[PDB]
Parts: C-alpha cells; sequence; structure tokens
C-alpha cells in the first residue's frame, strides 16, 4: 500500500524523520504532490517507491514548451538518481480550461523522460471520481460531458503510452454528499448482508463499485487496456459526519486488507495511496484537517496494519 | 427553475406581460409547446432560456422531408436571433403510429440547425412517465414492450448527438392512479425517511424514484451517458383527491428547493420545468384545469419563491 505525503501544514516532521516512518511502519510507496526537494533527497536509496506530481500551476509551462519540460524532467527527475520513481502526475483533478492544457504537457514530460532513458517512468494523470457522471450501475459508467471532452484524448494518450490513470476515490465523500441516499456500512467495508446486483455480478462496498464504474467509463473511449490506480482514498477522523478515529481505522484497516483482492469485474491487486500520511492544519477547516493517519507529533490516530 | 408556459386557454394575458412575471419572478427558463409568434417576440432580449417545441401535428412533415426542416428552423428559429434557445423539443408524448416519425423528424431538424450555423442548440423529445414499465425499485426500471420499440433508436440518437432526454414526471399522477398503492406524503416529498431500499440505495420520495428509474432503462437501451430534464413537473390545486393549493405549493415548494442536489444515484442540479405557468380554461374539466401557479388575472395562486 502506498500513502499520500500531503504538505498543506506548517508544524509537520522534517522530510528524513518521515522517510523514516514509511519505512518503519512498513509503507512501500509515497506520492508527493510537487517535486519537494527535502523530501526527494531524503527518500532517494529507501527502496519507497515514488510518485511525483507536477503541480497544477506549473502545466501551462509544461504544455507550451517542450523545452520547459525537459528542464522540469532534468531538475525534478534526473538530479535524484537515487529515486525510485515510478510515475509522474501530471496534474491533480485539473478543471475548466486548464484541461486543454493536459495532455500537451503530458506529451512533453513523456518525451523528455524517454529521452533521458527515463522511459521506465510511467507519465500520468489523477482525476477526481466527481467526472463520473454514472457510477451505479458499474455497468453503466460513463464521464460527465464535460468531462468526457479531454478525458477521451486522455485516455487514448494513456493507452498507446501503456501508463494507468489515477483516481482519487472516496467513498465517504459520496455518502457525505447525500447521508439519506445510501447506507454509510456500504461506504465503510460494512454492508453485510447486501449485496447490489449488477447483471451477474454483486457489489457489497461503493469502493469496488466506483472502480469497476471508471474502467466501464475507460473502455468507451478507446481504454479497455488502461489500468486505474487509486492515487487517494481515505475517511476523515474528526470534522464531520461518521468522521471519527474509529470509522476512519476500519476504513483504512479494511481498504488496506481489501486491495489485494481486486474488484468483481477486476480480480487482483490494485495500486492504492492512503490520504493521508498526516493532518494537515494549513486545509479547510472540518473533515480536510482531519485526513491523516498520523498526527504531527508522529503518534497514530488510530492503530493500521500496513 | 424553469417553467412551461401553456396556452390552451382564451383568457391568458398578453406575451409581453407574460414575459414581464418571468423576469420578476426570477423563472431563468421557458417551455413553449409551439413556436408561438407572440411569445418568440416578446422574449427575444430577456436572457430567458427557451425550449420550443415542434407540435405533433408537424412531425410527419418534418420526417419526411428535410426542406420542411430547414424551412421549420428559418421561420421559427432562425428569424428571431435576440432569443436564447436551449432546445428544439420534437414532439410531445408522441404515441401509437406516430412514433416512427420520431427519429426521422430530429435528425432533420437537427440537420437543419447545423447548417444553419445553430449546431449549439439540442434537438430531444419529451416522453411521458407512461412508457415505463417498471418505476420501483428504480434499479429495476424499464420501458414498456411497446416503448421500447421506438426508445430504442430514439437514446442512441439523443447518445450520438449528446443530447438529453425530456421527461414530464408527475408523482401526483402516479398516486392519484391508485391512492392505496403508496403513500401520499411519499409522493409530495412529505416522507419522514427512506420509503424504498433498493440495494444499498434509499429512495424518500416518488420524484427521485422515477427519475433514477428512468435512468436504469435508458441504460439498457445505449444511453447511459444520455441526461434527463425533467420538462413537466406539478402538482394540481384544485379539481380532485388531494388537489388543493396548500398540497400544490408544497410539492412545487419543494421541487424548487429539492432539483438542485439531484437524486440518490445522479447527484447534482436536474434542470426541471414546473407545469404550469398559468390555469388553463381550455383543458379538461378537473385537475387539467388548474396545474397554474398563477390565475389568469396574475395573481399567484399560492406563494412560491423561485
Ligand atoms: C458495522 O455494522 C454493524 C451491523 O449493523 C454495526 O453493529 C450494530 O451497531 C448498532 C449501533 O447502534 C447496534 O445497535 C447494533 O446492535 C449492532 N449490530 C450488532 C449485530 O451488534 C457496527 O456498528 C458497524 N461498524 C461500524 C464501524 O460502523
Ligand atoms: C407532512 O407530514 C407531517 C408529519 O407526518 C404532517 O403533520 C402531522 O399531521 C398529523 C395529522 O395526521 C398531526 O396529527 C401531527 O401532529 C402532525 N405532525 C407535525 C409535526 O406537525 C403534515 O400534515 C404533512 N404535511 C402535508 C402537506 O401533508
Amino acid at each position: 500500500i502506498g500513502v499520500c505525503y500531503g504538505m498543506s501544514a506548517n508544524n509537520l516532521p522534517a522530510a528524513s524523520t518521515v522517510v523514516s516512518m514509511f519505512k518503519s511502519n512498513g509503507i512501500k510507496s509515497m506520492r508527493l504532490y510537487a517535486p519537494n526537494q527535502a523530501a526527494l533527497q531524503a527518500v532517494g536509496g529507501t527502496g519507497i517507491n515514488v510518485v511525483v506530481g507536477a503541480p497544477n500551476d506549473v502545466l501551462s509551462n509544461l504544455a507550451a514548451s517542450p523545452a520547459a519540460a525537459a528542464s522540469w524532467v532534468k531538475s525534478n527527475i534526473q538530479a535524484y538518481p537515487k529515486v525510485s520513481f515510478r510515475y509522474v502526475c501530471v496534474g491533480n483533478e485539473v478543471a475548466g480550461g486548464a484541461t486543454r492544457n493536459l495532455v500537451p504537457a503530458m506529451k512533453n514530460v513523456h518525451g523528455a523522460l524517454v529521452a533521458a532513458g527515463l522511459g521506465h517512468i510511467k507519465v500520468t494523470t489523477s482525476v477526481s471520481q466527481a467526472i463520473l457522471g454514472v457510477f451505479s450501475p458499474p455497468s453503466a459508467g460513463s464521464f460527465t460531458g464535460e468531462a468526457a471532452a479531454f478525458m477521451g484524448p486522455v485516455v487514448q494518450f494513456l493507452a498507446r503510452t501503456n501508463a494507468p490513470l489515477m483516481a482519487n476515490i472516496y467513498p465517504y465523500l459520496a455518502w457525505a454528499y447525500n447521508p439519506s441516499a445510501m447506507d454509510m456500512g456500504y461506504a465503510l467495508f460494512n454492508a453485510s448482508g447486501t449485496v447490489v446486483r449488477d447483471g451477474a455480478y454483486g457489489y457489497q462496498n461503493l469502493f469496488d463499485t466506483t472502480v469497476d464504474a471508471f474502467y466501464t467509463a475507460m473502455g468507451k473511449h478507446g481504454g479497455s487496456s488502461v489500468k486505474l490506480v487509486v492515487s487517494e482514498s481515505g475517511w476523515p477522523s474528526g470534522g464531520g459526519t461518521a468522521a471519527t478515529p474509529a470509522n476512519a481505522r476500519f476504513y483504512n484497516q479494511h481498504l488496506i486488507n481489501h486491495v489485494g483482492r481486486g474488484t468483481p469485474r477486476h480480480p487482483g491487486a490494485i495500486e492504492t495511496y492512503i490520504f493521508a500520511m498526516f493532518n494537515e492544519n494549513q486545509k479547510d477547516s472540518g473533515v480536510e484537517q482531519n485526513w491523516g493517519l498520523f498526527y504531527p507529533n508522529m503518534q497514530h490516530v488510530y492503530p493500521i496494519n500496513f
């Protein structure tokens, strides 16, 4: 399992301490939202797989100038030969007109990587579950109209480069939108006795439903060979309805034990990253400040066996 | 929210006055059942979105001749450059053998719109909730055998053109059909909790159930990417059981406050049109003459905030 190393806080431990926590807890992969020099210098030579992101504010530059892309790769990838880079995630939940820069930026970063002999590092992007117009039933999975406009080209690029699509999937957020619309147990991996039939397949949790819905949506744009990586998933420990340490532990521990089995339509391990390592005090007040597995003081918010 | 501007009456205010009422009340969209000249002249330059219909009696002509369709578009659409046209609704609850002319007519109108540089105006059709063979539970939603025959091609045409399907949904009529079959509160938006449990999903009102049933039916015909627009919905203020100003206000005010959040399986705003602006004295005696938000003299039948 992997863990997202969010840094929107002013009281987190230093990078080398965090890298050490990953190692002592058995966390194999780390997702960074930007090429933080401290984190990259510290994670090198530790064996931890790294997903490094190109933040949304640099997308325009990477799309507009392939030279800028080669420079980005040189300064943030080639500069750290000891780091086990796995993917370069270009953008995170890019929206609006900025989506037009997505494919061009990915193409330019991809070209720069291959040229440096670093072509084993796959280029992808991370999308929100909100781009799904239909998630239930999974067999009818489709992207919304707006999303379909840019997702078509994105999915086709991933298919031709043999790169996976990254998706931030949060059963908690789908449920919290309207608590009366579905049983909480369905979103929490606690829906005993509940089997929602979709043709020949039976679903027991919202995570599987959403993952399979994404796969169906991708298949409609020529992406039947594209794998899905869950780049974010978690449950808040406070700040909102059902956001408690007990529910967060239940969700995350069940998630960890579940991803190796896969979904009804897609058996097999699903690469997953839990959001997030620490509670981040500089995010919005409410659930947003309570997504951490650890408190800034390094104490577990709740027990977890990775 | 939008409002249907029905004209089956002999004592309604002039079109320019009606348009003034739309503005002063905050009604953003208007549905016309025919390209009424007085109305189209009066609504131009107001910003009010317009759904214009091609009445059932002109369907065979539009289907048989591309030239007739181009002429219809020229006289009723191109002739009003100041009108904010949103959709062209070809037919309203077309039934029997006339349904064979549906797709041909839509194709011809669509072709004419594109050639004129008005391809942004989507072509659709409006169907009755009566074409649903099963509406409960929503996961089992499906069209009647007869409806399925023509709905397949209709939904497929809509999917290919990125146009929505319009549906006239009336919880009142479904309930009034057999009052013992369901609690009136369920139809009126006054149920306390979950009335229908569908797998992990909970429905507390008939409106949501019907909308989701339509989505399921469409998905079964290749229309999982097709959005639904509620082209009509309301509650009568007199002329029948439970038809009172208090119940009509309750239903309509709750609908207005509800549609922005969507349904259990389709969260998000649902484009909705309330039937209707005025009570229409040339309709059948009973509930049919009491669907209005306003009396012909322009007084509110009941207080409403849009
Ligand atoms: C997982 O689901 C079970 C079964 O619904 C939950 O256990 C019930 O919890 C309620 C709490 O009010 C009790 O009244 C019931 O008696 C419990 N059922 C049984 C069989 O003991 C359990 O709380 C859920 N777990 C989590 C973490 O939400
Ligand atoms: C909406 O539902 C409420 C609650 O069921 C109705 O109010 C109750 O009506 C009964 C009459 O049978 C009274 O005895 C209760 O005291 C009322 N409860 C409350 C809290 O007021 C209400 O009448 C319904 N509204 C509509 C328009 O049907």
